[PDB]
């Protein structure tokens, strides 16, 4: 199966850098990134249906699924980098991530009020980092549709932390 | 000229003196946010890719972090992985690194020991090409794991640094190049 597929080239590390969930043999798999992205894309397409205006990728990892699924969509990708990356007037958020501390940025002519964004990020833990990124596009007045990622740590409850925008993962651990 | 290289031209934008005087700060968010600016730069390196190498890549490699935003699209473009070389102490397991410098600072670039098996065929990606120091640093790495490294590519080149003279004789494609 096309989950399968998905789920197979998950691979663990115990105890890094906490049980780090490494996506790169999704990546390295070509047969893996299409059904991630198709899955993704295909639920987003059921989800919102042309009620979507950009996909807005996470630095870093999130930028290895936002452009891809911004183009699965016919969409344009934003970028929501780490403080200090982007040129020319930002906006910036602090926050906290499951091993650490970080800052999130966003050029403030990255949208226009209203417009309608889904934010992608490779993968959810304490929903730190996705919350950061809604806040940043709050303050643009950006609505928020929902977040998706490729991966949840359900223990961690970072879906609490964005409710109540949906959330959706394709593969979920303890 | 090519209509598809005017769709990607026509969206870089540039910020004098950012991150720090002296730089002119090529932007490519604008190629990110136009579909079709983007969809035309992926089909531009593709098709070059594909002349250029017969298909006989095994796989792309994207450079940390505006690399990211190209790589993937274009490997899963032409059936390929796509492999990952990042900024010092993101990737977990076994690593080889090394320091280099870039146009407006220093950093150290890391790749881990199982991304590719002695002989596999990979061609670098990223976004931009100033000082070339960053695709010199993933070329060394790529050659420590015994990578037969074919090309590196990117969108934009910036011609006055020299970039692509110290990465001979790696071949080199750009989309653009400004000064
Ligand atoms: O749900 P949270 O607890 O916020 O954790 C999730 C975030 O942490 C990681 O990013 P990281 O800051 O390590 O940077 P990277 O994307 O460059 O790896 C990951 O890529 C997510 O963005
Ligand atoms: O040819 P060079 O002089 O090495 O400069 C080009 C590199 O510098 C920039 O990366 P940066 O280190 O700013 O990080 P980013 O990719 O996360 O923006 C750019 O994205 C290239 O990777
Ligand atoms: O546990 C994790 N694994 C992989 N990536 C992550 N990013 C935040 N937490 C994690
Ligand atoms: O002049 C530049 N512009 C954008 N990105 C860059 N990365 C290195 N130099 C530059
Ligand atoms: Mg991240
Ligand atoms: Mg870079």
């Amino acid at each position: 199966s096309e989950l399968q597929l998905v789920e197979q080239r998950i691979r663990s590390f115990p105890d890094f850098p906490v049980v780090f969930r490494d996506i790169s043999p999704v990546l390295k798999d070509p047969a893996s990134f299409r059904a991630a992205i198709g899955l993704l894309a295909r639920h987003l397409k059921a989800t919102h249906g042309g009620r979507i205006d950009y996909i807005a990728g996470l630095d870093s990892r999130g930028f290895l699924f936002g452009p891809s699924l911004a183009q699965e969509l016919g969409l344009g990708c934003v970028l929501i980098r780490k403080r200090g990356k982007l040129p020319g007037p930002t906006l910036w958020a602090s926050y906290s991530l499951e091993y650490g501390k970080a800052e999130l940025e966003i050029q403030k002519d990255a949208l226009e009020p209203g417009q309608r964004v889904v934010v992608v990020d490779d993968l959810l833990a304490t929903g730190g980092t996705m919350n950061a990124a809604c806040e940043l596009l709050g303050r643009l007045q950006a609505e928020v549709l929902e977040c998706v990622s490729l991966v949840e740590l359900t223990s961690l409850k970072g879906r609490e932390k964005l409710a109540p925008v949906p959330f959706f993962s394709l593969l979920q651990y303890e």
